C-alpha cells in the first residue's frame, strides 16, 4: 500500500519422487 | 495486481540420475 496498493498471490506445487537401489 | 494485473505461471521438470560403485 502506497500513500495504487498493489497486490500480489502465489502457488508453487512442487512433488519430487525419488528411488535409489 | 496494481492499483494491469500482472499474473505468471511456470512449470520445472529436473529429473537427475546417478550412480556410484
Amino acid at each position: 500500500s502506497t500513500g495504487n496498493n498493489t497486490i500480489d498471490n502465489g502457488k508453487t506445487v512442487n512433488k519430487s519422487s525419488n528411488e535409489s537401489n
